[PDB]
């Protein structure tokens, strides 16, 4: 047997998703604290683009990137509390994503490097982690490799 | 047969990256000459990543593993220009420049920053008439392996 769920998505209509892809956000996301479950929808293998889609609110879907594909010097320090919270035990567990603010033209799109999405897919746990002590920019130009 | 409906226009297709999807018949694009090296693939659907972004896949409706990763090249190369010959205009029943969408095939590399785009041979789609082709441009200096990302420093000091 399998465990599949039909999910209404913002950009792709209804998709069938394995249940083990359903990520619990026990604390939701800041300003969306009641949104306790999301699914990661990648664009295409080998690309750094994704959407983080609410499994309960079709119109809530964050366009995100793997920032490490765009910004060579970007690093994320995970606090112990975040590690506990997401049941992380090892480096390979962890996926980092960053929210786009998509602009017209697309070349002006920015990336929030202060507040990454952190997902432990293995344990189906996620959160948005707000970095306080950093000099990262909440509006880093997506197409400027060098950090502001 | 003992159950009637008006849902015959919705087609179920297996996609490379999104699983099984339902697609409206009016999204099915006829490629009457197929695509070069895939001349038997006469029907594709355009699957956009997300509104406001230039990323799409061009998915065969007959062959699950044939899905081209493509971009709107104008989002990356503002000065890009595509000349449709008179015969292409007729082939795709274009009756207005607003009918036309241009896409360019990616060659996705690892790391992604090394990805190239084919600027010599765009995908040309008339969505209103559901007709497409790939057109190899003549008499241009466009690069078939144009870097998608700018890694050079251009000086006009
Ligand atoms: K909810
Ligand atoms: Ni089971």
């Amino acid at each position: 047997h399998h465990h599949m769920k039909v999910i209404e998505t913002k950009y792709s209509g209804k998709l069938e998703v394995a249940e083990d892809r359903l990520i619990a956000f026990d604390q939701g996301i800041p300003a969306f604290e009641d949104e306790k479950e999301f699914v990661l929808l990648p664009f295409a293998a080998g690309t750094p683009y994704y959407t983080l889609q609410s499994t309960k609110t079709v119109d809530l879907a964050f366009i995100i990137v793997n920032p490490f594909s765009f910004f060579p010097e970007y690093r994320v320090k995970l606090p112990e509390a975040t590690i506990a919270q997401l049941n992380i035990t090892n480096e390979n567990d962890v996926a980092i994503f960053s929210l786009l603010t998509v602009k017209e033209p697309f070349s002006e799109t920015t990336v929030n490097l202060q507040a990454p999405i952190v997902i432990n897919a293995n344990k189906q746990m996620g959160k948005q982690l707000v970095l306080g002590d950093t000099a990262y920019n909440r509006k880093q130009p997506l197409f400027q490799k060098e950090l502001v």
